[PDB]
């Protein structure tokens, strides 16, 4: 394997075998030099216009990293359709990673002309953090993924991390990390890199909706043998005290005894899609739903999984309580409503409470002959025995996994942006250009060398994931709901390039179409 | 195999062994970057000056493809002569393909000076579509073949395809294809590519003419024992009704009973080579012979195989009903009659009807004593039991095969431009330069990379086809007609270069010289 | 369904090496006779040479779903598309497989040329249009001709200097070499099999 032989081939394919499917993707990347080969302290503090909520302390490194953690990395729109229409669930099993056909290039400036040449003896260096010894920066939903469309070339993002801070300052427990203090592999243009990984057992993502609601599980034809208190007061003659009792039945179903409870609630503020129906004020931050950690307020975004709206409320959404994707060429700041794509969790109404409404009612007081009953409203409810709930849905544009924090305890460790929680997630992959010094002085100086040759590198990357499928077995007589493409004529095809060669994704696509009994 | 060793050799040869011949060709190619590495939506619609007949919707890719589908790719004029003079038929058997001695080159502009350098670490990528999963664009008689003359260097054509349209717009069933979504092989300058293919059983092309005509198959010396109706009216005395009957014989041969029928007819409009004999008007489109598909009119070019003209009519040809080749350096649009070469199907008069004339006559009405017989003219005739016909001839400049459309049914699936119809034709071969990014910015941006280094590639291509021959076995006493070269002196040699180094082909050469009994 | 149409199989980016007759008459100066020739290309695609032909045609009469657009008369039987067997006329129902309508014609259907299912509790005789369910074969436009339109145009005569060209319209077309076609679709309410008649010969024995 010299300079004249390729170290790998292009693999983009999908294979559907029985109970599993295997996806494989190849992309072309470009890796710049970051920071001028330097580590740098970064911070932000309230001395400037920053509020206390936004302060941080950390470091930016001279390293890049690979991110394949979105679904459109591994699935074409047609492959995603086969998955969601035919299956009740899926989970990842194992992956392979390859890095090959590396070429390092040097650029030099003379006056205004720029030239690029090959540097055949330069290296890049790569390693995986397989012992989870670095701050794990995947799972924060950052940009810099492998592109959804296989013909696009992408830039590799810069690695950095945060530590503890007090304001803009570091405390005694703050940690610093040098990535050169890790063994890594060095590659010239004829070398290549690969590794394999196995996922730990994780539950299947549930791709389906319930065809029953938690409060409707009864037989509509039969009475219950249990009684409830239907009457505290005599109707006949005057008004007087009595105890009446009735059995629950077809017309009283709201009164019947039940075995189960809806899932937990943390209430969100309601926002209409028609702006004229909203109050006139800027309440996005002040009315936002937050948590409070070490004197510092953080918006709970999206939060726990709750139904977006109830029946015929579709114009409302929770303020910070949903995932929002941008359309192609949308602005970074202050984008309009026509520029973004709002997801809906509406399928989970059958089980989870609605995000913008109360959980229920409890008794505020005890009552007497002289004191009337008082009722409270429950806007926040933690886990109660007998609750059942659904997780948030996953999307073709959305994240796949997250790393579960290493802690004494946790409760239902499913990521709140949606995905698979993992104690040992796929390891993060660090990549860097090796610095090449410019000619030094001819007399010894002990200071470090600050003058380098300008370089960048390009190459190929492949990733292959095996997925396990859960087949749908159902006696439903009538046809299902399916994801489909519009039949009518159009100026362009959805999920294709336009006249200018730009690939766009028209809408977000969820996973829940087939149904199952509750 | 490094940068200093060649990955293949030059093979151009022909070998005649018994019942088979093997041809092999080598050419030099050049592959540009197309579209700036982009896929692009293309369309045409009636909003502009385009009529509804010419509308389309589709995509152009950044890929090239190889086309060897003309006969002059595989045969020298002398080899074609050996074939057509000595054999009654031939068909293809198997082929081999090689791609070797690849070299990638980078071109950079500084002011007005241009320089070209080798880029030793760059790749090209190649694949064959062997599962027939792409729109099959061969068999449309496009330019971009391997040149007929082995010393010429050719440019590789750009790949593209069409989908369904309504006007300039796409409908719901329109498909988009990314060719990067196919596994492909990547080659640096020291690598090479090859594959083999086997043709499915196909009938021999018939290279011969019939020495008998379908209506002359009788013994000229003997009467038939069958009778026909020769007389409806009394000749003697006055005019009166009678039924006369006669046996068919040597002088009545037009009246004899026969077992067979001429092939099908779709009539063409007649055009004289002497312009003064044609009507004065532009009737090429308005008088053209067409079919009508989804509200959109398409000229039937050339159409079903019919004889070009009858005896002593040689000055006439069917309007859109023949193949027309251009001479060397002929114009693209509005070329003169001396610039083009008209083929003639005249050999099939013995069987197929003439293209510009009616099929026959049928009865229009039933007759009575008061009603005289009425006759209709048959200008279009589909398949009747007892028909026999010949296919259109093949030429040294013409196509070899076509892909048979995948459909519920078809009738006599022989391509109408002439050739071998194939359910699984030789697979199409896609080739592309791998994009090499220019130096990116030193701070991360998430947009795709639009800036590249300009490159192109060159190399060698070999193709080898084995052909099976059908030997001629004949008791004819007198000598045959043969294809020959003119004996008389000339300014240049036919099928050679001129003073300027330009190779030309003087005339089209068909396959049908030897004869056979009908 | 096919995602391509039989007349669009070409590469949109490239010219053909074959020529066609584009010009019978001189544009410049006066009107005079000449022979012009052009190569087929991206903008001329209707003129290009092709290898294949659409399937066979037996034309049907056209009926609009909006009754106000139909002629005023009872033409169902008299304008019906028939065959004639032993002196006895039989409506050809549904007939050979043809596309129900072309683009943006969806309001039209062939008279006896489609399958029609009734809704629940529909009348036996003289049911209304809201009582029945019309199928559509529209998916086969890419290959088969439309049921209510002509197959194509052929030459009626030979031409001379004194005689102008005449064109005929082809309303019925049998099998030609190079045709391809699709069968009629099957439905959840429809039949599964049929018995092929026992005969000396048949052509494409699909029910
Ligand atoms: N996505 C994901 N990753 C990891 N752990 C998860 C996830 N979703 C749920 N869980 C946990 C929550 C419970 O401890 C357990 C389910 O218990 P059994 O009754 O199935 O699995
Ligand atoms: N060129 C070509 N390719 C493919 N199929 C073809 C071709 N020419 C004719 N045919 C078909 C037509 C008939 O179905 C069959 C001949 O039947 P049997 O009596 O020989 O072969």
């Amino acid at each position: 394997d010299g300079v004249g032989s390729s170290s790998g081939n292009w693999h983009c394919d999908s294979t559907w075998l029985g109970d599993r499917v295997i996806t494989t993707s190849t992309r072309t990347w470009a890796l710049p030099t970051y920071n001028n080969h330097l580590y740098k302290q970064i911070s932000n503090g309230t001395s400037g216009g920053a509020t206390n909520d936004n302060t941080y302390f950390g470091y930016s490194t001279p390293w890049g990293y690979f991110d394949f953690n979105r679904f459109h990395c591994h699935f074409s729109p047609r492959d995603w359709q086969r998955l969601i229409n035919n299956n009740w669930g899926f989970r990842p099993k194992r992956l392979s990673f390859k890095l090959f056909n590396i070429q390092v290039k040097e650029v030099t400036q003379n006056e205004g002309t720029k030239t690029i040449a090959n540097n055949l003896t330069s290296t890049i260096q790569v390693f995986t953090d397989s012992e989870y010894q670095l701050p794990y920066v995947l799972g924060s939903a950052h940009q810099g993924c492998l592109p959804p469309f296989p013909a696009d070339v992408f830039m590799i993002p810069q690695y950095g991390y945060l530590t503890l801070n007090n304001g803009s300052q570091a405390v005694g427990r703050s940690s610093f990390y040098c990535l050169e203090y890790f063994p890594s592999q060095m590659l010239r243009t004829g070398n290549n890199f690969q590794f394999t990984y196995t996922f730990e057992d994780v539950p299947f993502h549930s791709s389906y909706a319930h065809s029953q609601s938690l409060d409707r599980l009864m037989n509509p034809l039969i009475d219950q043998y249990l009684y409830y208190l239907s009457r505290t007061q005599t109707t006949s003659n005057g008004r007087g005290v009595t105890l009446g009792f009735s059995q629950g039945g077809p017309n009283t179903m709201a009164n019947q005894a039940k075995n189960w409870l809806p899932g937990p609630c943390y209430r969100q503020q309601r926002v209409s899609t028609y702006p004229l129906q909203n109050n006139n004020s800027n309440f996005a931050w002040t009315a936002g739903t937050k948590y409070h950690l070490n004197g510092r307020n953080s918006l709970a975004n999206p939060g726990i999984a709750m139904a977006t709206h109830k029946d015929d409320e579709e114009r409302f959404f929770p303020s910070n309580g949903i995932l929002i994707f941008g359309k192609q060429n949308a602005a970074r700041d202050n984008a309009d409503y026509s520029d973004v794509m709002l997801t809906s969790e509406e399928e989970i109404k059958t089980t989870n409470p609605v995000a913008t409404e109360e959980y229920g009612i409890v008794a505020d007081n005890g009552q007497t002959q002289t004191t009337a009953p008082q009722i409270g409203t429950v806007n926040s409810q933690g886990a109660l025995p007998g609750m059942v709930w659904q997780n948030r849905d996953v999307y073709l544009q959305g994240p796949i996994w997250a790393k579960i924090p290493h802690t004494d305890g946790n409760f239902h460790p499913s990521p709140l942006m949606g995905g698979f929680g993992l104690k040992h997630p796929p390891p993060q992959i660090l990549i860097k250009n090796t610095p090449v010094p410019a000619d030094p002085r001819s007399t010894f100086n002990g200071d470090k060398l600050n003058s380098f040759i300008t370089q960048y590198s390009t190459g190929q990357v492949s990733v292959e994931i095996e997925w396990e499928l859960q087949k749908e077995n159902s006696k439903r007589w009538n046809p299902e709901i399916q994801y489909t493409s519009n039949y009518y004529k159009s100026t362009s095809v959805d999920f294709a390039v336009n006249t200018e060669g730009v690939y766009s994704e028209p809408r977000p696509i969820g996973t829940r179409y087939l149904t199952r009994n509750l």
